[PDB]
């Protein structure tokens, strides 16, 4: 459970994976013990800002107007103006395309009702409803964090698998990222990491390697 054991797991996952014509990602898998997932409070659905990022930044879309839209343009983000909300609702094909092309959505708070009404049917089931922010909010800090954010989601099962980086990053960075993921479990349960039954590290198409 210590850093050295994590470092060894990352190393092995990396070495045991047959090379491929694409940058593989490291996935961290953890099974949980003595946690009753029938109780909604025990489930995990928390965002985690990875210290060294996901390897490739997460794609963010901003739904809004005024200066929120301007900031989104300045940050090089996809912008969906208020008028486009209903247009997207009529073009579900395009909306699904946009949903699939982005990891997170940010939206002007006063537009959430409209967004839920026309875009929610697509974003909701995909866990991509927007994080609301005041229309006068400075979104750079939020965008910075989201670009390096991954989501731990157990649903109603005693385990989770989450992205922790890619092979272009160093093993040290991957372990730092994994530690950030583990800190979530540490803070959620009273006994913390005592609940980790088994942990594994694997590359996209490589074998899962058990930690320690």
């Amino acid at each position: 459970m210590d850093r050295e054991a994590l470092l060894q797991a990352v190393k092995e996952a990396r070495e045991l994976a047959k090379p491929r014509n694409f940058t593989q990602s490291f996935e961290f898998i953890a099974t949980l013990k003595e946690i009753d997932m029938r109780k909604p409070e025990n489930r995990i659905k928390t965002e985690v800002v990875l210290p060294h990022g996901r390897g490739k930044e997460a794609k963010i879309a901003v739904i809004g107007t005024g200066d929120l839209a301007k900031q989104a343009e300045e940050l090089g983000l996809t912008v969906i103006r208020k008028e486009e909300i209903e247009e997207l609702g009529k073009n579900k094909r395009k909306l699904r395309k946009i949903a699939k092309a982005h990891d997170f959505f940010i939206a002007q708070a006063d537009l959430m009702p409209l967004i839920g009404r026309y875009m929610g049917v697509i974003l909701g089931p995909r866990g991509k409803m927007p994080k609301p922010v005041p229309a006068n909010a400075n979104i750079k800090p939020l965008v910075e964090r989201l670009k390096k954010t991954v989501v731990i989601n157990t649903r109603d099962k005693p385990y989770f698998q989450v992205l922790v980086g890619n092979e272009k990053m160093t093993d040290e960075q991957i372990v730092d990222n994994i530690e950030a993921v583990l800190n979530v479990v540490a803070k959620k349960y009273e006994k913390g990491l005592y609940h980790i039954k088994d942990a594994y590290v694997k590359l996209t198409m490589g074998p899962a390697v058990k930690v320690k």
